[PDB]
């Protein structure tokens, strides 16, 4: 099928531990400690993930920062929503690292997983594949709506690029739906709405100063 | 062309006026005052409106209240973007109010307006089509992403006939960019972020008490 679905299947990470320490009594300090260090290393692959998708690296490094710093936490909560897909009400952070909800509960992340269980239902009834997963990926990254944007042209050029590959994707592989395409478009809002959620969240855990967070994910989350 | 379109537009309110009160001095509270009396009086001719929806009117009245306690800041926004498309830098709220940079200053929304002059820009380079911005309407209505749907299957079925509406109007009178019904549905997330921010807004200058609002505003104000 499509060469930038393939190409941006074979530039997918590998997967990230989150190892909790064994050391610290469960608590939300530890929970929220644990998923902002997990959120950070991952950061750091995303930034280089984006390189490899066609046209990225030829942006300013002004704009490639202005995209990273919308979409960011759309990318990393599409990751938990496809590692969940084959799980029920539970969210798969990582491989040491599923939240049911009880533990929610207890890291105050309640309505926030909710959110993000609300992304898996919708995905597990359209049977998201991993070629979609990605493309959306990449998708998300170019149609983030940055306010700071030098070169708005371009932009819409690389969005135009990738949804080329989304649309030519569907309509090789699923024929039994001409309007497959435009279904994956329709859950980029809910996506939207959910990380506006987890920035939110996480921006008021940093002003309480209790949790300690690392260097790119406080850039992340302290961008305008 | 498509017949959902044409209805779409047949259904289409008529103006609506602000009136703001010449008596009283010019204020934050003022300007806030008359926007959300204004919302109000849209809001109840938006839920007429939606009668008129290729089976909306026949979903359960829990269903057709949950999609629009979800979308109404959605359709609001939607309605003051086309009406500026015409106009630089200047948000048509109705005929008889305009608001520019100044005036939503002195009333605290030049973040917000800010954001909606955003959705702006890009419908005036996507050369937005009264046709377009109706079945936008409708699909932001149906794809609203309520937490509380019953008949969640009945809900995709509206959105598959309203998507199937503007796919088909695009492949017709745009056959320049096959891509176009596309990029529109690219344009939700951007509208779901705006109307996210103002329902917040709008919430918290409800908790203050300053500004008085009526019961149909505060119905959607207060949905979970
Ligand atoms: C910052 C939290 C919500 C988070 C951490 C890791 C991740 O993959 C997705 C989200
Ligand atoms: C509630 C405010 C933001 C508002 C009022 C009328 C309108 O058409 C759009 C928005």
């Amino acid at each position: 099928y499509n060469k930038i679905v393939s190409h941006l299947l074979v530039a997918e990470p590998e997967k990230i531990y989150a190892m909790p320490d064994p050391t610290v009594p469960d608590s939300d300090i530890k929970a929220l400690t644990t998923l902002c260090d997990l959120a950070d290393r991952e950061l750091v692959v995303i930034i280089g993930w984006a390189k490899h998708i066609p046209g990225f690296s030829t942006l300013s490094l002004a704009d490639q920062m202005s995209l990273l710093q919308s979409a960011w936490m759309e990318i990393l909560i599409l990751g938990v929503v496809y590692r969940s897909l084959s799980f029920e009400d539970e969210l798969v952070y990582a491989d040491d690292y599923i939240m049911d909800e009880d533990q929610s509960k207890l890291a105050g992340l309640l309505d926030l997983n909710n959110a993000i269980l609300q992304l898996v239902k919708k995905y597990k009834s359209m049977k998201l594949e991993k070629e979609e997963f990605v493309t959306l990926k990449a998708i998300a990254l170019a149609n983030s709506d940055s306010m700071h944007i030098e070169d708005v042209e371009a932009v819409q050029k690389l969005q135009d690029v990738l949804h080329e590959a989304l649309q030519d994707y569907e309509a090789g592989q699923h024929m039994e739906d001409p309007r497959r395409a435009g279904k994956m478009l329709m859950t980029l809002p809910l996506l939207r709405q959910t990380s506006t959620k987890a920035v939110q969240h996480f921006y008021n855990i940093k002003l309480e100063g209790k949790v300690p967070m690392h260097k790119l994910f406080l850039e992340m989350l302290e961008a305008k």
